[PDB]
This record gives C-alpha cells, structure tokens and sequence, in this order.
C-alpha cells in the first residue's frame, strides 16, 4: 500500500482538537511546554494514539449515561463516561481517557444535551472545569461532573443518555487560564494519568513544528472583553480518516510533503512529515504567511537526516 | 482513476447537514415531500452540488461581517421576549472567508443551513481586538421570517436576550448550529423542507435537483443522527433527527479522488467484520444517493461495519433483499 496524504486544501479541513476550520499554519519552537496532545494524534500508518478519535463530533467532548452524585443557581451533571461508540469506557485499557476527552486545561464552556430522552428532549447551558481546580473531572476512572449554569434542576436524574459538547473557553482575569498546551489530570488530583501518548519534539537541528491553527471561542459572561485566543492541532481531521484508512507501511522515518499552490502554479514549501504524526519546516517560529487555498502533495520517503529547503 | 468508498465504519462517520455522529441507517420510502437536500450532496465523480462544503465546520451555519440594518398566551409570550433580543445583521460570505457570489451557481453561501426550522445557536465574534464575544442567537429560517435572504448577500442573526452595543458593523461573525427549537407553540422542524433563501418576495435559483430513486423496489438509504432540541429549558418537547445522503468521509474520499463513473451506479456491500460477512448491498447511484432493496424503516443493522465498492452496475441490476 503506497502512502499518500489528501489533496484537500487546508481552508477546507478541520482541527483534531476543536470543533473548528483550519485558518493558519504556524511554525511552534522547542518551548518549555512540550507539545502532548492526546487529541490529533495518529501516525503516517494509521495508528490512533491517545485519545484520538475519527468522529469529528465527539472531539474535546465527554458523553455516556446520567448517574447518581452518591454513586459517584447550578445543577451538576454526573456521568459514567463512555466511547463516541456508545460502547463502555475500559478504565484499565491503553487509554488515559474515553476517546475524544478534553486534552487541555481550561473552563469549557459548551451545551449538555440529553437528545433521546422519551419523556423530552433537554438541554442546558454548561461547562466542564478540566483544571486541577476541578477535583471531579476524573474520566480515567470512569465518572466527570458538569455543570449546568444557572438552570437544571429536575433534569439529571440517573439513566439518561447524555452529551456535553464544546463550544468556547472561559476567558477574564477572574477566571481560570486556558492553556492548550498543558494536559489536565485525568484521573483528578489525586492519582495519576497513564498511556499518554508520547510527547512531540522535533529532533533535528533546525526543524521547528508546523501547527495547523485555529480560532478558540471565548466565553466571558457577555463582557466581550477578553483576549481573542487560537487552538492547534498536529494534523487535520482529514489527514487522519485517510491515513488511518489507508494504512500505508512507512519506509522510511519521514514522507517528504511539498505545499502546492495552483494559482500560483509552483510548491510554495516543503515539510517532513515524521512518521509519529507530525510535521515539521525549517523555519523560524511565527506564523507562516501562507495562502491556505493550498494542499499537501506527498513526494517521497527520506530519513531525519534529510535537511529541507528553508521555508 | 479507480473507484472506491471509504473504509471507515458507519459510526466513525459525520452527517453532512448538521454536527453530529451518525447513529443510523434508515430507509425512506418515496414520500410527498420529496428530498432535496441541498447540503451533503456530491456525486460519485466528487462533484459538489448545491451548498455543499467540504468544511465540517460550515455546514449549516452563517458567517461574514457584520452591517448595520440600514445598510440592508404564546402571541403574548413572543412579543415581550423579542423586545430583550438583538438583532445582528451579517453580509454572508463563503467558509474560506472569500465573498458569496450572488450571481453564481449555487441558491446561497456554502454551508447555509437547507432546512425550515429556528435553529438555536451560538452567535461568535471570534477574532475582535476589543475583546472576543459570543451570544446564545437562533436564526428562523421558515418563509415566516422575512429577513432569511442569504441568497441577495444578507442575513439576520437574533441574539436571545442581550448583545446590545456588541452588534457594530464591520466585524467578523459565525452562527454555529446546536439545535431546532421545538414544542407546539414554536415553529415546526422540517429537515426536508426547503427554506426560501431569497425570502418570501424571490425565488430561489441553482437548487442541486432532487433525490427520488427511479427503480422498483429501491428505495432512498439515509444516514441519520440525533437532531438536539431547545425548548426554553421544559425538556418537554418530542426528541428529533436529521438525515443525510452520505457521511462528510464520503464527500471528502469521493471529491479528492475524482474518479470517472463507469456505469449508472457503483454496487457497495457492507461488511461485518464480526459478523465476518457482508450484511447487505446497496447501490450507490452516480447522482450522489444510496438505495436499498428493503421497505421504509429503520435497518437493525451494527455500525461497525463499512461500505466496500464491489463492482459497477446499471441501474436495472436487481439487489438482494437486505
């Protein structure tokens, strides 16, 4: 099976970690805080790492039956969290989460729906605190609580299938930091995370990471005053369905990917994409400015030692 | 070019009209309301129809700078609640940013929502340098609401409850879709009737045609998901679905690949893996539609299984009864 990479063009695709198109591509440099998504992560073979998941409305979500507080203004929500598949959550398995789980820390804010339910339909404003702040954002171990703002009481009783589904993060001074970049703790304050898929760092002098960029929401109770922010994913969704159904041997460490233009009727850079699941430019860190009406063509296998041509 | 379908498994999959899973296959017999999507249609040669984006994002939402308006018991109940709205007016434009073209090909910007219901919302300013802001919003798109006009360049977003003074002209908003409105006194969701997208006073132009299988005994196969409903916090009113004619993975394989069709449709069998054996077969016309030898109703079928391209056949080949 011969590799490829899709030919869609990167205004067309979307982010692994948030329910949003792609509108940049950034060049990230070797920071303190390492890259170590658990969301977007899939190898030029097909391999699902972490906590990645191919449907693209489960991404940065948690969903599964209502449950009792004891089996475990506002009204909290608490569920036995379970697979985008409606199958269960296997807590001892070789995932630090259910697919698709948040994989920053953050207050999201974003919709609790309860879209089956015979006696009605129900949802509610909501939010899921995934800083250490939270001590019930525990999905490692089978259970997470949300919070339905201002409104819910009488609707989350035990035995209902629900959804929380993402659409901003909290934002003001007053509020906790989003932080795309720091992973929260999935098993809460008290006990550890486990199979994390691995941190990513490019190796080679003079390759920096290529990011595929985002806008975030922001949430700020209706002030419109916080910084706008951005999120970042590794490899667009459908970079992901077509690797994984591909499932193409690597042979070698990195495909060699050049950035075509039509319009401008020439390749406009070129990137390696390693065979763990990222790409990488010899450039410096900032945004690239480059049209996104562009698509990825794969040219050839080479190894680490291949120096690229600067950006 | 060779043909071929996704391998990926029905509940891997996207519904090309609306953010959501899919979570069944069902089939609909050949009903006075006829289909006629006009989101998620793409033939087998990868031709996008309609409004059809390949931006997951895009599909049934609005987006494009704000204007100004110049520049464009239950009676009771509504009238109070709608004087604490505001009312948000957008010049649309196309999901890459670049503007819509009133005089193309297609009855509005890709994306646009192809159904009549209120569709509730989150309204989003996303990128402002005086700070970022978003709003609950709906947007009525039944022929009710005069204001529905995507296809002359301008559309109105309500804001339920507040954002006065954030609604300035010349920043950059999305509407993204979260669910209909539903409950007797609200209007009715209705995903197979078309909106007017010029509002009440024009007609729409360019429609991708409609989708009615032609053949005895076959009948239109759709891909369905939860369709989430908003009914002012009662949880009251009756749950709901939409459909679609291919998953989002469909539309991307078949539109990257471009492969030529070789015959009136492509013969798909769908496999089991732990069934270890083929289900059912279904014949996935060049038009951008599956049908299936099977009455109307749900297929009690696991979805764990994919769609394997078989062969191509002329539409009087005979399937298996599923």
């Amino acid at each position: 099976v011969s590799f490829s990479v899709p030919g869609l063009v990167v205004e067309d695709m979307s982010n692994s970690r948030w329910p949003a198109q792609i509108n940049g591509l950034v060049v990230r440099g070797n920071e303190a805080q390492v890259v170590h998504f658990q969301n977007g992560r899939c190898t030029t073979e097909g391999t699902l790492l972490g906590t990645t998941t191919l449907s693209i409305n489960s991404i940065c979500g948690l969903r599964g039956l209502s449950v009792s507080q004891a089996s475990v203004a506002d009204t909290t929500l608490w569920l036995r969290v379970e697979e985008p598949d409606g199958r269960p959550y296997d807590i001892f398995g070789d995932q630090p989460a259910p697919l698709g789980t948040p994989d920053f820390t953050a207050v999201i804010v974003g919709t609790a729906i309860r879209p089956r339910t015979a006696s009605g339909a129900y949802l509610h404003d909501a939010y899921v605190d995934t800083t250490p702040g939270d001590a019930d954002f525990t999905p490692s171990t089978g259970n997470t609580k949300i919070v339905l703002r201002g409104g819910g009481s009488g609707h989350v009783g035990q035995g209902h299938y629900w959804q929380f589904r993402p659409i901003a993060v909290e934002g003001g001074g007053s509020r906790p930091q989003y932080q795309e970049y720091n992973l929260p703790d999935y098993a809460g304050p008290t006990a550890s995370n486990h199979d994390l898929a691995p941190p990513v760092a490019p190796r080679m002098p003079g390759e920096l990471l290529l990011l595929f960029e985002s806008d975030m929401p922001v949430w700020d109770n209706g002030a419109g005053a916080a910084p706008a922010q951005k999120i970042h994913c590794l490899l667009p969704n459908e970079f992901i369905t077509h690797l994984f159904d591909l499932q193409a041997p690597a042979l070698a460490e990195a495909a060699l990917l050049r950035y075509v233009h039509p319009d401008s009727g020439r390749t406009l850079f070129e990137c390696k994409l390693y065979r763990e699941g990222y790409m990488v430019v010899a450039a410096p860190a900032g945004r690239l400015n480059f049209p996104l009406d562009g698509y990825f063509r794969f040219d050839s296998w080479v190894s680490a030692f291949y120096i690229l041509s600067p950006v």
